[PDB]
């Protein structure tokens, strides 16, 4: 009973931090901190490896709070155990410049794995968590060294369980047989509506039974004893595991069981309630030392990672090429990258040269993994080298996602979250529409993921309107921290993954052709380098056709038709908007010098373009289903037509 | 032996009609159409009620072609029933403005009921088409009148069962208990990326079952038998039933079980093997008479529909109140509306306001259905008056879609294309980005589809970065046949409602904030019908501020602060980009007079301002988890900012 009170003691420490920092900030969810206070003591207390001194500890166990709402959980339980979150902070909640914010930030708070708050994100993203450690531990284990060895932990909500992305992630991690992926989900049957079963009455566990995963049950949050042995079972298990735990939303007060414990304070007089129910004597903020002295998990994560740095020492003898490689790629260290493009001699589609240059930089890059959502013949994503991964081989560095657009950019995210790893995954440029906010949240982490786009246009065809994009290139490039790269040709294309590659900031997007296109210089391409170059200049330039992919090769074939007229235009091609507008203003000025007019061409979106043309030749209607070229000539896109927009200017 | 024979003759009509028609295109989808012949011809032949002579009938058996990949299945059989779809159209599979898109477009063929292509959207979109038929069966079937009743049937392929939307719409539909909905699975183990075992080798079956639907198998899709077995067990069952049905892609070419029958045409030798393995005689487009007087269902047909325009007569006659209702909304004739807002005494959030507006328009208007994805205290979505629909109460008009934003909209898609009512649903404007698909798919097909958006900006504050919009508003305006209104005020917000019923031609998005802002003149709100307007001009302006929703309230702010400093500018409200588009050149000059410099103010990206100012104060980062106003002050949303932009012009 002193090791239950001490136990129940830090457990309720964990409950009261979260009741009042919510209370002193006027805002956020105490509801499930409250049920949830005794998982997180058991996960970061008894089960979880990890080392508050380092959260980047590489071999430490990941926690994901995909109910990214309750915050003021993971806040309390990282303060508790000695990460550097000062009492001040949780003080600071939902404040301006805290370390504390309303949803969880990776970068912004120690030991915070993932950007969660968007229900179905942790969970997803976790799959690439563990699809991580599986494939690291397969690559880099030897016998008597084994030098990775850790779970991946989530607590779901039942709006992560709702949300399609988790049922996309929970099918391919089954497949995958990811046995140290290990989900608890809050069953507590509240959701922000109301009871759930106002809209969720599904047998969520058959559901998981269906994936492959293994189903667990823990009828009370609060009997640690079934949450350990539910634990130990998950990880005999060769499947990955979901384990129901019944709770009660804001357990202990007056607002138990109801969805007004949700989202709002629980106000003076619940919280004072709480107090004389749960035998909680202490006033906000304090906690007592014995507690401190309990949850202090300093000492425990020093001792587990200088075990960890001495198994890596004997690494380092018995496998030194294996141990300088591991110690590389964990650090995000790219090696060497070519600086010469492949060799083209015909027309080919950005595409296909994508699959060149990833045919030139794989074999170079054993951290860089490849797939497609079930476009892989379509997408040209699986390098010449590349073997696919599956539960019997390990080792293949190319994932079939299958037709799960939004799973497959929350598991590149997880991938690229873990270390060891640098992972692109491909489709349709119209299908980034499925994924959209998996993109998003790897531009908030600053992830640096590597999405590619193919069928960038209506030029793709037969397909028609409901494959043809027209808003996505604006709408991409609208979003913070994404660079959207659209190479003019097989060239661009080399430099488009060399900028991706390097570019570690966030993600990128490589918007590609399904139709052959031209070949430019490989010298006059690198410009691509600086995100907009003058291709083609001339003699006292009278005005600029400004073009992006496809495009540019009307806009060239446009400059040709103006010049037999006596009118001289040069073309610049603007393979990104965001590394263009990065370059020093000298330059910016030196490709679009003021006072000449510009004509804008892009089979897009004409919103946006006005930053940079005077008029555009655009696409502000959906698509057609009929063959390339003429599909795109009658929908106007021609020298003929660029030709007049440049003529209707002077 | 010789009906056998007519079967076998009309299934191969179908199989020859595909494969020539993607032959002579040399593009196109022929195994999956190959595969599922027979299904195609059972389901036209002998088990829906349709009219080829009136694709309109509001009480036919709706038929989704989820897979639309699959789209000379659908061609096929509505050439060979009688549709009025020519032999000549067949010919023109996917060339320049035929009626045989490559992918199936409403309102294009008749016959097609929903855009597919996307896959997912048939199959989700379908749960919305049985929810109006369920709703409107028990809102106006009466003893011995028996006016509303249709099945909706579904063909969907291993991708359609993939993607998340489809699993959150079976977890609604089974919730519901949607009885009459019926979904063909082509289980045919075959993807684009080779078998389906690379990615999909989840128990199907056992996931639908924990969604609540009743599952069956035909083993053999060819057993015409077995078909009609599984249908009528299907029809006897409360729970709505996927009938995994084995078929073998390619059936009868050399191509049979090969991703290489998928989404390429055969070619002439496994075209000319084709015609051998099955015995297909005629020539290429050639259809025996012995089968299209088999197929023919006009007589049928117009029987069938005879049948009900019968009992519509009965039933004016002995209810004449409601006829005339069922005539008006099926006919999406709208009532008289008021004409006058409700009256506002305070500073109130536009979420707030739009619950003013639908507790005024929602009495009036009975054909009007509203939801949220588990947000209904948020956005105000839940109309005084309306009550939760459920399987007990069919009648409540109000949706519950849980934390469900994609299939929310693919649902309120089917809702409001189905006929007789008008349907809207609410989330955060960040969480559009989990439903664009079928967001795109209301904008393709012309689908009225109102999405209701709060939360708009960094102002909703403490919830921090990863619930705040910036990319959304543009990346939304971008989107073809999408009108995007950010009412500045209560009054304002009473017009865009106005606007959005009153609009038929696409989908319309209300932006709507959290936090209260300033009430408007109501008479000066009444712009908002003309997209922008001239909110408060002044004398001989030296300049513009223009403004959207919130931002409206600090360009006035900047206006009198600028007045201050004896510098006159008149304020611009532009609550919407398309309607003012829309309006002549006169009036938008009237607005945005020539050579005045212009300053825009919108708490969301620039691009795209460029096209109406000179300087933008816009965010072009993710926000932060702090109150409002400070988030919005310290991210650059202050008046001493907006003035600080305009003087840096004069
Ligand atoms: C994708 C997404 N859609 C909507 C929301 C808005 N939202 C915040 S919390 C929540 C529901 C939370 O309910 P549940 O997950 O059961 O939480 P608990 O009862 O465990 O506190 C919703 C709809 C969100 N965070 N993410
Ligand atoms: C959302 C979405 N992602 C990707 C595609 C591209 N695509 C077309 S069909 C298909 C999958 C083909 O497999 P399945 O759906 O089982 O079709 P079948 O082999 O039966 O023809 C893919 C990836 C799509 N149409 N929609
Ligand atoms: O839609 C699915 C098809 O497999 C895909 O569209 C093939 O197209 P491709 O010839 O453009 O690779
Ligand atoms: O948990 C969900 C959100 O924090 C909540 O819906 C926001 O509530 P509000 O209506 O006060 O913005
Ligand atoms: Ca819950
Ligand atoms: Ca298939």
């Amino acid at each position: 009973k002193e090791t239950r009170d001490l136990e129940t003691l830090s457990v309720n420490a964990i409950r009261f931090l979260a009741i009042d920092a919510v209370e002193k900030a006027r805002s956020g969810h105490p509801g499930m901190p409250m049920g949830m206070a005794p998982l997180a003591y058991l996960l970061f207390r008894e089960v979880m490896r990890h080392n508050p001194l380092d959260p980047d500890w590489p071999d430490r166990d990941r926690f994901v709070l995909s109910a990214g709402h309750g915050s003021m959980l993971l806040y309390a339980v990282l303060h508790l155990t000695g990460y550097d979150l000062p009492l001040e902070e949780l003080k600071s909640f939902r404040q301006w410049g805290s370390k504390t914010p309303g949803h969880p930030e990776r970068g912004h708070t120690p030991g915070v794995e993932v950007t969660t708050g968007p229900l179905g994100q942790g969970i997803s993203t976790a799959v690439g968590l563990a699809l991580a450690e599986r494939k690291l531990a397969a690559e880099f284990n030897r016998p008597g060294h084994v030098v990775v060895d850790h779970y991946t932990y989530v607590l779901a909500s039942d709006g992560d369980l709702m949300e399609g992305v988790s049922g996309e992630a929970a099918s391919l991690a089954g497949h995958w047989g990811l046995s140290k992926l290990i989900v608890f989900w809050d069953d507590n049957r509240i959701s922000i509506d109301g009871p759930t079963d106002l809209a969720f009455t599904e047998d969520v566990l058959a559901r998981y039974r269906a994936y492959g995963w293994q189903t667990l049950r823990v009828e009370d949050v609060n009997d640690l004893e079934a949450l350990r042995k539910a634990i130990k079972l998950a990880k005999l298990d060769e499947r990955p595991t979901l384990i129901a735990v019944r709770s009660h939303i804001g357990f202990g007060s007056p607002k138990q069981d109801s969805a007004k414990a949700h989202g709002e304070p629980l106000g003076p007089e619940a919280v004072e309630a709480t107090r004389r129910n749960l035998g909680w004597p202490y006033p906000p903020f304090v906690v007592p030392e014995e507690v401190y002295r309990h949850m202090d998990m300093r000492e425990k994560g020093r001792a587990w990672q200088e075990a960890w740095e001495k198994a890596l020492e004997a690494y380092a003898r018995a496998y030194p090429d294996l141990h300088q490689e591991l110690m590389r790629r964990l650090r995000g260290e790219l090696p060497p990258l070519p600086e010469e493009p492949p060799s083209f001699d015909k027309p080919i589609a950005t595409r296909a040269a994508s699959g060149r240059a990833l045919n030139l930089l794989a074999p170079r890059l054993p951290e860089l993994l490849g797939g497609s959502a079930d476009l892989t013949p379509s997408n040209n994503t699986k390098a010449e080298g590349m073997e696919d991964f599956s539960r019997a081989n390990p080792l293949g560095r190319y994932l079939h996602f299958g037709v799960r657009e939004h799973a497959m950019g929350a598991i590149l995210n997880g991938l690229n979250l873990h270390g060891g790893y640098r992972a692109y995954g491909g489709t349709f440029l119209v299908f980034s529409d499925y994924m959209r906010p998996a993109i998003r949240l790897a531009a908030l982490m600053g992830v640096p993921t590597v999405f590619v786009f193919t069928h960038d246009s209506i030029a793709l065809g037969e397909d028609g309107p409901t494959h043809q994009p027209v808003e996505h290139l604006m709408s991409l490039r609208a979003m913070p921290n994404l660079f959207v790269i659209r190479p003019a040709d097989a060239y661009e294309t080399f430099y488009a993954w060399l900028v991706a590659l390097r570019r570690k900031e966030g993600p990128t997007a490589l918007v590609l052709t399904r139709q052959a296109v031209p070949l430019l210089s490989p010298e006059k391409a690198r410009g691509l380098l600086r995100g907009g170059y003058v291709l083609e200049d001339v003699e006292e330039p009278q005005g600029v056709l400004v073009a992006t992919g496809s495009e540019v090769h009307l806009a060239l074939r446009a400059q040709a038709l103006l010049r037999e007229k006596g009118v001289r235009v040069r073309v610049v091609s603007l393979p990104s908007f965001e590394l263009f507008a990065a370059q020093p203003e000298a330059y910016r000025k030196e490709v679009l010098p003021p006072g000449l007019p510009v004509v804008a061409v892009e089979a897009g979106a004409s919103l946006g373009w006005e930053r940079y043309a005077h008029k555009v030749v655009a696409l502000d209607r959906f698509g057609a289903s009929a063959p390339y070229p003429e599909v795109y000539e009658r929908l106007g896109f021609t020298p003929e037509r660029v030709a007049e927009a440049f003529l209707s200017l002077v």
